[PDB]
């Protein structure tokens, strides 16, 4: 995984939230989080082979933090519905 995502991701809220990872600019896997510092820090020990690919393959980790998790169900929908990353089912 690229330093900057790690540190991305040991700086995450733990706040609710949606994150993008992306290459090149091109979203490839999105994904919501109750708290985006736990979600997040998964990435760093994964559990599944997805999981690894994600992290391996991206360039960039954007995360927007929400109000609440109402907030993120419907901008994480919204989001994988305008995208369809690579990764998600
Ligand atoms: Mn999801
Ligand atoms: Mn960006
Ligand atoms: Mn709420």
């Amino acid at each position: 995984m690229k330093e900057k995502i790690r540190k991305k991701i040991l700086l995450a809220p733990e706040e609710p939230g949606v994150y993008i990872f992306k290459n090149k600019g091109v979203p490839i896997f999105i994904g919501k989080a109750k708290r985006l510092s736990n979600r997040l820090r998964s990435y760093l020990n994964p559990q599944t082979e997805k999981v690894f690919r994600i992290g391996e393959e991206a360039d960039e980790l954007e995360t927007i933090v929400v109000m609440n998790e109402r907030e993120a169900f419907i901008l994480e929908a919204n989001l994988i519905k305008k995208y369809r990353p690579k990764y998600n089912v």
